């Protein structure tokens, strides 16, 4: 049962919106509302590939505090595997507290202290490789202490028990470099970096060539959604374009690319062809798109094959 490990930080966000500089000229400024809710591009990835039919199990490093049980809480709901996921006291689950402008963009205010800075290997339950089929790397550069050094020995663990490693990216948060993480590229067999972000990481403008600077470290399948367009997907042997479903407006894409990377997982799982894997991203991002937050979309999994 147990299909797929995801390894990366379980965080709480707190957005506030819609603000501006002027909330700081009045002594209180008050908003409609002001919640929190479980995120993180682990937890959510946890959270989709379950609702889609594969038993997954996170590991990640979270506080001994409340945040860290309404992680947990929101796990035993969901059906993640947690017995890896431990508490640590000395550390206050991260809280992420987002500013968003009137214009629909945002910046965060973080604790550089918090939990997301220190996950580490040490977080990493090398026993249980044996029990899955997957290793999801949610978000190399997130966790900056998973450096390459780091990454390249947990891929050789999983590798070593033949799992399909897949990972996702965002920007590096200490000017790590695409050379820092080569060697551990080398290891992955579906990367999916967001075209944006990668075009910055290799400096390339197009698909293809920012495809090549991964295929030349040893990525097996480069898989970069382009949205609007559906996916590009790269290998040495191959170029695939598969469109994105047509007639998808979408209020909000927070969550878009963890809704695409599980709707890939869990079509790997099911021994689906490339062409399927891409179909099932692209018809599990654009369900994700239409509601607000990052799995209020995907409830299940007739929604997606309802497309």
């Amino acid at each position: 049962n147990l299909d797929v490990i995801c390894i990366g930080a379980a965080i709480v966000d707190i957005p506030l919106q819609p603000v501006s500089k002027n909330i700081f000229d009045v002594d209180s400024y008050p908003l409609e509302r002001i919640a929190m809710t479980t995120g993180g591009d682990a937890i959510n990835e946890a959270t989709i590939i379950s609702r889609l039919g594969h038993r997954t199990a996170l590991m990640s490093r979270i506080g001994k505090d409340a945040a860290g049980q309404f992680i947990l809480d929101h796990c035993r709901k969901e059906n993640i595997d947690i017995q890896s996921l431990k508490q640590d006291v000395s550390i206050d689950t991260s809280i992420n507290v987002g500013l968003v402008t009137e214009d629909g963009e945002r910046t965060f205010v973080t604790n550089r202290n918090g939990s997301l800075w220190k996950l580490n290997i040490d977080d990493v339950d090398f026993a249980r490789f044996s029990q899955a089929k997957l290793l999801s790397l949610a978000s190399i550069f997130n966790s900056p202490l998973l450096d390459g050094k780091a990454l390249t020995e947990i891929f050789t663990q999983a590798k070593a028990r033949q799992m399909i490693i897949c990972a996702d990216m965002i920007k590096p948060r200490l000017n790590e470099t695409l050379d820092d993480i080569c060697e551990a590229l080398s290891y992955v067999d579906y990367l999916f970096p967001n075209f944006a972000e990668a075009k910055l990481l290799t400096g390339k403008e197009t698909l293809d060539e920012i495809a090549d600077c991964f295929l030349a470290c040893g990525v097996k399948t480069v898989v970069i959604k382009t949205g609007k367009d559906g996916c590009f997907i790269k290998r040495g042997d191959m170029t695939m374009k598969v469109p994105a479903v047509a007639g998808i407006t979408a209020i909000d894409t927070i969550g878009a690319g963890d809704n695409f990377a599980s709707g890939f997982i869990a079509a790997l799982l099911e021994g689906k062809n490339l062409r399927e894997c891409a179909r099932f991203a692209n018809a599990t991002a654009a369900i994700s798109v239409l509601s607000v937050g990052a799995t209020t979309g995907v409830k299940n999994r007739k929604l997606v094959e309802q497309l």
